[PDB]
DNA sequence: TAGATTGTTAATCGATTAACAATC
DNA sequence: TAGATTGTTAATCGATTAACAATC
């Protein structure tokens, strides 16, 4: 449980998107007006939204885009450094790899791992992929804050506890499994597996429920 | 916006996931009780979702764990059958081609597209890349229903576009960009690039109270 | 200044939980 | 049958919206 409302963090990497958008386009400020307006959301939610975290607003001015920005930064922490490695030099494994936008924003990869010892010492964007057996020990000598999780999800939960155990402080999880951690360990789930399946499921809802519909009169 | 609320649909593949892992263990039945003990979430809010679509339980019994998997599996249309192409044979794009657990639940790679014709022709597991530009075209010859967006974010709107006046059903959406589309059109985010930022968040975000706190008094 | 727009509290809306009568 | 467990309605909780007095 977090200090915030999920809800409502689940939407700051989306202003914190918007906003640099207009920093970026040299937009010098903007009313929580004009930003749902753009963002699709209520102006209200904006104001809400931010009002967690204080006030970057100025009465009858709107937000300094700059000075709200760098606060967003901020808040989503991404002003410090966050030391990651890979489990899994997979498909996704390598994809996620070779992906270098999260550098930017503060997260180094530092190290990749697997079982398959074909590809140990292999080489991918200058980090070497490494026995996953001495990964627990380092992570612990090279402060490792996030792991992300691309093995296949039978018995993974082994896996998982041995970063657990090794002092990982999140876990990224990209397999179809719900983890069990700890409670000082964030476990940010992604499921794709999932999230398609809402697309299937919003193509036939509409007949689904002519399917349902036409069960009682 | 939809028949049956959000929150609700995203837990759906979630209870499809732990039927199947019963299914597969021979356990013949279940009851809510024991679901949301299992699932850790509220025995109601189970038999609550699951009477948007009827009954699959029985007084005194439960559910039954083959018939009630076998309807999560209709309710998620997970039973038809969904053309779908990748747009961006990248990184993400080749990874996501060459995963094929998707195919299993319904969902077949018709065909991947890409503007470096460097790439052309390129086979990826039995789909030929091809020309982008055939794309629009490629689509209503072939009723492709899910187009998988994998091209960087750069002017993508442009590439959106063309597939939706081209007919596509929906687009699964992996940059980090909102896209737009018409009414008719499901769009699913995936949006790692936002979902990694809450756990920078969620690690900073207890010491950012005290940054915060240590404000008033 | 005065018109504009925020911080913030109050009203509404939706989603979760709890309860219980119906029934297998 | 009778103990168990659902379908479903009612009560609670949380999140979104609306409103407005404070203020730049
Ligand atoms: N690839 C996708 O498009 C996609 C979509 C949804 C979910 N996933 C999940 O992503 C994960 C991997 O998918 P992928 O990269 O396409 O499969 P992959 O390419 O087979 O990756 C598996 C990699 O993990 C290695 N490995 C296996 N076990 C371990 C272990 N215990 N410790 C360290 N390394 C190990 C294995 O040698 C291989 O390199 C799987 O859990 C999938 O279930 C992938
Ligand atoms: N790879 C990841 O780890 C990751 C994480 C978060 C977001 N993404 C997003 O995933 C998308 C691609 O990432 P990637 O595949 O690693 O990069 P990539 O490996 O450079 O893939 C880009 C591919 O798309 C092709 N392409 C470019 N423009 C077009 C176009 N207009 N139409 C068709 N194809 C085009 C391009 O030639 C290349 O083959 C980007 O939008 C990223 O922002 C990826």
């Amino acid at each position: 449980k977090t200090i915030v409302s999920m809800a409502v963090i689940r939407r700051l990497p989306r202003y914190h998107r918007y906003l640099e958008e207009l920093l970026k386009n040299d937009v010098k400020r903007i009313s929580s007006r004009e930003l749902s307006e753009k963002m699709g959301v209520t102006a209200s939610q904006i104001r809400q939204d931010l009002n967690n975290f204080g006030g970057f607003g100025q009465q009858g001015y709107g937000y300094n885009v700059e000075e709200l920005y760098n606060n967003l930064t901020k808040i989503l922490g991404l002003d410090k450094t966050y030391n990651t490695i890979i489990i899994g030099a997979g498909n996704l494994g390598q994809a996620i790899a070779n992906y270098t936008s999260f550098e930017k924003s503060g997260f180094n990869l530092k190290g990749i791992f697997d079982i398959n010892p074909r590809l140990f010492g292999l080489k991918i964007r200058d980090v070497e992929v490494m026995d996953v057996e001495t990964v627990e020990d380092f992570i612990a000598r090279n402060k490792i804050d996030i792991g992300i999780l691309c093995i296949p999800k039978d018995n993974a939960q082994y896996t998982a506890d041995r970063l657990v155990r090794a002092g990982i402080k999140a876990i990224w999880n990209f397999l179809p499994i719900d983890l069990k951690v700890p409670d000082d360990v964030i476990l940010e789930n992604v499921h794709l597996s999932d999230s398609l399946f809402t697309v299937s499921y919003r193509l036939n809802e509409e007949e689904l429920f002519k399917k349902l519909k036409g069960e009682t009169a």
